[PDB]
């Protein structure tokens, strides 16, 4: 999270740390949907991952910290590898979360609606303060504002009808490496997932576009 402020400890209960170990580790974000799935990107997973819950410092261990491994990656049947297309995940946890007051679910309403550009959004997560920079220490949140198709116009893959614009083009503010798999939260409601966006961190980034796949996600609810 880039140009953010640090969020009020356990605010955010259902953030979910990803430590990701390939075939190389990787680090990501993602949110519990239940006591015992995590929806995150697609292109987080690797062999292992091991899920960090109600945690607000992430480099030393906490009394609320529950740890909790993978068992199943169950990525969305038309992902793409390289373009990020259908770029969401379900994770299903070994055992399940204790909902204690830094754990808790992040609700799902009844209605998704597509939500055209605009929109000012807010995105959480534990990832790069900046280009080059570490990993955040504490739980970062920004405030981020929905584009304009158009801004996103140089990712080649990019489509505005499956994924979000995010990130205004005249800031650095904007979600970075180890946010992916975070949710985008538009007015208390997960809206997007973060995808990916330039190595440079110049913004917009991608967001994975949640009301597509609501059905979907509704094999978990
Ligand atoms: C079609 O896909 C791509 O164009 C692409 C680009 C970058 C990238 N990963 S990244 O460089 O670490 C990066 S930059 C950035 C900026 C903002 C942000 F919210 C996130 C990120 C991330 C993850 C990947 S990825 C995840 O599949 O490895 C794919």
């Amino acid at each position: 999270i880039i140009g953010g402020t640090e969020s009020k400890p356990h605010s955010r209960p259902y953030m979910a740390y990803l430590e990701i170990v390939t075939s190389p580790s990787k680090f990501c974000g993602g949110f519990l949907i239940r006591r015992n799935f995590v929806l995150t990107a697609a292109h987080c997973a690797g062999r292992s991952i091991t899920v960090t819950l109600g945690a607000h410092n992430i480099t030393e261990e906490e009394d609320t910290w529950q740890k909790l491994e993978v068992i199943k990656q169950f990525r969305h049947p038309k992902y793409n590898t390289s373009t990020l297309h259908h770029d969401i995940m379900l994770l299903k946890l070994k055992e399940k979360a204790s909902l204690t007051l830094a754990v808790g679910t992040l609700p799902f309403p009844s209605q998704f609606n597509f939500v055209p550009p605009g929109r000012m959004c807010r995105v959480a997560g534990w990832g790069r303060t900046g280009v080059l920079k570490p990993g955040s220490d504490t739980l970062q949140e920004v405030k981020l504002r929905l584009m304009d198709p158009q801004a996103c116009s140089h990712f080649r893959d990019f489509d505005h009808n499956l994924q979000l614009c995010v990130g205004n083009p005249r800031k650095t503010k904007s979600a970075f490496k180890g946010d992916s798999g975070g949710p985008l939260l538009c007015a208390g409601v997960a809206q997007g997932i973060v995808s990916y966006g330039r190595s440079d961190a110049k913004p917009p980034a991608v967001f994975t576009r949640i009301s597509h796949y609501r059905p979907w996600i509704n094999q978990i609810l």
